[PDB]
């Protein structure tokens, strides 16, 4: 899904936490896949 | 005090915005519940 | 029920533990107040 | 050393929190070059 959505948040504290999980949604998709590959074979074991 | 911001993705904008929601609630829990949680906390680790 | 989680990173735990509280808190906010809350946010 | 212990109470809590861990853990392994490009896109939208 690549469309875009809005929101507001009150307070300068809460909205830098939304940035940092924002920006971590975002990038996820830009980790090489043999490395998301070796990243979940990690977690389940 | 009010911040804007946007993300791509709609899963992405669900998670932020249940987020939002409970970060904002956060600000009219009445301060001795929230003292009572770390007091509570502390039988969990 | 309660469940586990264990996460990479200084920083990251100090944000997921934020969360966390958010989330576990946000039932105890009086209900007026809730009330209160949504009838701002739909505006 | 650097792995935290964390406990929550509720089914949905927690796959929000499973969620996020895993995004903030893998955002470590992005090429430090688009994560560059990402905040010039970013330049477009606000």
């Amino acid at each position: 899904d690549e469309d875009t959505y809005y929101l507001q948040v009150r307070g300068r504290k809460n909205f830098e936490i939304l940035m940092e999980l924002k920006r971590s949604l975002e990038l996820m998709e830009l980790v090489p896949q043999p490395l998301v590959d070796s990243y979940e074979q990690q977690q389940q074991l």
